């Protein structure tokens, strides 16, 4: 998965900031949210999220719907890894399971269910 947020700061200060931000906040996690190349969407202002690990992935669905001021009509998809994520997992479980080697968690979002 292709990241700006990646290649827009060295790996070295991504990972020592995933790393302090989890020592200051074990029950915060770090998170980058991105629009994949031509989704058919708004992208967000936003980038970097510092989410509860208790928020489930369908509560963070809905802020990040917000963020991006879709009407509850339109559709939306994340894919962390490629994988489309469940509704009922928390942020913190998909935090532990999935997070990049710089300690932040990635997220890719479209309009489409593999695009």
């Amino acid at each position: 998965m292709k990241f700006q947020y990646k290649e827009e700061h060295s790996f070295e200060k991504r990972k020592a900031e995933g790393e302090k931000i989890r020592r200051k906040y074990p029950d915060r996690v770090p998170v980058i949210v991105e629009k994949a190349p031509k989704a058919r969407l708004g992208d967000l202002d936003k980038k970097k999220y510092l989410v509860p690990s208790d928020l489930t992935v369908g509560q963070f669905y809905f802020l990040i719907r917000k963020r991006i001021h879709l009407r509850p009509e339109d559709a939306l998809f994340f894919f962390v890894n490629n994988v489309i994520p469940p509704t009922s997992a928390t942020m913190g479980s998909l935090y532990q399971e999935h997070h990049d080697e710089d300690f932040f968690l990635y997220i890719a979002f479209s309009d489409e269910n593999v695009y």
